[PDB]
């Protein structure tokens, strides 16, 4: 199982190098790659930075953005909105989902956002050299079912199994290494993305017995910070542009775009230094000649254009707690996602707030990745949880006085599931039994399958039929049988415990079938005379005693005839044969009559 983070803007992906997380890097020498999809007009389906690097040449074939999209239908409050602002050709689908169409053909988003995933995929298998076959996928914590499966369905066509599919704030808290070592903690998720906003107030306890996970209050901006304030610098930079060169550039695409990822830069350092210098080559030309821009900006010029948007993060961060019902203090940590937290002026508004520093000891463009690795790799692994009723494969039971299969647990129930019965010794001053433990479906157990053996020694000297031994089955929910066999009388424990991966695999259970569903006359032909060999035992045991019970009111002609029979049972019994069996039990409880009035 790999951890991939599928983001909004950036994707990135990573495993657990044993117990150590370890975030990996695409061939090309990128960890957080751009969740942008291109198909180039002459045909090249083209992923990540080759998608940007050439996003202004064929934009109506350039898909960007698509988590917002991902399981929306064409009447939704984002899509009619993308659908306002987005320049690649969104459609309805023929069921009302919202869909792309790219170069005349109409296709599901789910297929779009797999070239991320094929890509992420293709990235980690060149790290490790084996072919994947699983995932673990982010969302964020306000995605209905029809958003979580349409990532789910994103991994299957992508060849990815998703063995678990989780949230970004569980992510946030997982990858900050908060899974266990307190009782309790109040956490807060500051995610301020590429192209999002998110606050996720969430709740882990460990007090209802190391087990919850809770989303407490969710709230979030669709358009936030960013386009409104780097709009600001964008605009002086204009201006000034304006001033000094005596030419525009709001009339210029390509010169916007580039002072758009230049000042977007620039803006990211301001918060970190005092000043840095919007040098862009080549920016603009006219009959002077070429125009090279190189505008010296500051913090101090900055601060004074920038009164907002920060604040419309620290705004729905009231509503949040307001919502909850909890204060400032009551949350232990304050955790950071999003590139734009390396910005001072968010760790600052949001420290001012909180009143204890927010926590960014994990990488947040790869943190919630690392959230993804972490549940990925060791946790799911192995871990957890469900309830009951049917399924799902072969039976388990035991070896009873026959040499046959008796069944505890039935083919097709799920986990996990409690069953028990009570069994008996065989022989009279038995002190001791054999619990074998079988996995299959045939009658004879030398043809089932040996998952394991135990004893219970220490019965008592009683008879046989009466010591009250209890096998009990145990499977937990993590698949791991636990057999437990039990005397009433005394109280001795005695058990084992077999592996989820103990047992038949898939071809050995197919082959089970096939053979128990072939082999159901030769089976019963048998189970037929291990009734019989034991309703023999029953009555060579019963009247020995019926015997040893008359004595002398047992007249010796009958003595002589019954002992006769009785021996000769016991030589039946060491047959094959149920015909004689049968025949035997008639020949000795036909010269039974008169016993029997005496044992009445």
């Amino acid at each position: 199982i790999i951890g991939i983070d599928l983001g909004t803007t950036n994707s990135c992906v990573a495993i657990m190098d044993g117990t150590t997380p370890r975030v990996l890097e695409n061939a090309e020498g990128d960890r957080t790659t751009p969740s942008i999809i291109a198909y180039t007009q002459d045909g090249e389906t083209l992923v990540g930075q080759p998608a940007k690097r050439q996003a202004v040449t064929n934009p109506q074939n350039t898909l960007f953005a698509i988590k917002r999209l991902i399981g929306r239908r064409f009447q939704d409050e984002e899509v009619q909105r993308d659908v306002s602002i987005m320049p690649f050709k969104i459609i309805a689908a023929d069921n009302g989902d919202a869909w792309v169409e790219v170069k005349g053909q109409k296709m599901a988003p789910p297929q779009i956002s797999a070239e991320v995933l094929k890509k992420m995929k293709k990235t980690a298998e060149d790290y490790l050299g084996e072919p994947v076959t699983e995932a673990v996928i982010t969302v964020p914590a306000y995605f209905n079912d029809a958003q979580r499966q349409a990532t789910k369905d994103a991994g299957r066509i992508a060849g990815l199994e998703v063995k678990r599919i989780i949230n970004e704030p569980t992510a946030a808290a997982l990858a900050y290494g908060l899974d266990k070592g307190t009782g309790n903690r109040t956490i807060a998720v500051y995610d301020l993305g590429g192209g999002t906003f998110d606050i996720s107030i969430i709740e882990i306890d460990e007090v209802d017995g190391e087990k919850t996970f809770e989303v407490l209050a969710t709230n979030g901006d669709t358009h936030l910070g960013g386009e409104d304030f780097d709009s600001r610098l964008i605009n002086y930079l204009v201006e000034e542009f304006k001033k000094d060169q005596g030419i525009d550039l709001r009339n210029d695409p390509l010169a916007m775009q580039r002072l758009k990822e230049a000042a977007e830069k620039a803006k990211i350092e301001l918060s970190s230094a005092q000043q840095t210098d919007v040098n862009l080559p080549y920016i603009t030309a006219d009959a002077t000649g070429p125009k090279h821009m190189n505008i010296k900006v500051t913090r101090a010029k900055l601060e004074s254009l920038v009164e907002d948007l920060v604040n419309r993060s620290i705004e729905p961060l009231k509503v949040a707690l307001q919502d909850a019902g909890l204060s400032v203090s009551d949350i232990d940590d304050v955790i950071l996602v999003g590139g734009q937290t390396r910005m001072p002026m968010v760790q600052k508004k949001v420290a001012e707030f909180f009143g204890k520093e927010p926590r960014k000891d994990v990488n947040p463009d790869e943190a919630v990745a690392i959230g993804a690795a972490v549940q990925g790799g060791v946790l799911t692994g192995d871990v957890k949880d469900v309830l009951l009723l049917d399924v799902t494969p072969l039976s388990l039971g035991i070896e009873t006085m026959g040499g046959v299969m008796t069944t505890l647990i039935a083919k097709n129930t799920t986990i996990p599931t409690k069953h028990s019965q009570v069994f008996s010794t065989a022989e009279d001053n038995q002190s001791a039994v054999t619990i074998h433990v079988l996995q299959g479906e045939r009658k004879r157990a030398a043809d089932n399958k040996s998952l394991g053996q135990f004893n219970l020694d220490g019965i008592n000297p009683a008879p046989r039929g009466m010591p009250q031994i209890e096998v009990t089955f145990d499977i937990d929910a993590d698949g791991i049988l636990h057999v437990s066999a039990k005397d009433k009388n005394s109280g001795k424990e005695q058990k084992i415990t077999i592996k989820a991966s103990s047992g038949l695999n898939e071809d050995e259970i197919q082959k089970m079938v096939r053979d128990a569903e072939a082999n159901a006359e030769a089976d019963r032909k048998f189970d037929e005379l291990v009734q019989t060999r034991n309703q023999g035992d029953h009555l060579l045991h019963s009247t020995r005693k019926q015997v040893e019970e008359a004595g002398d009111k047992l007249p010796a002609d009958d003595k002589t005839a019954i002992e006769s029979a009785l021996t000769a049972l016991e030589t039946a019994l060491k047959g094959e044969d149920k015909a004689a069996i049968e025949a035997k039990m008639q020949e000795l409880a036909q010269v039974s009559q008169k016993l029997m009035e005496i044992a009445q």
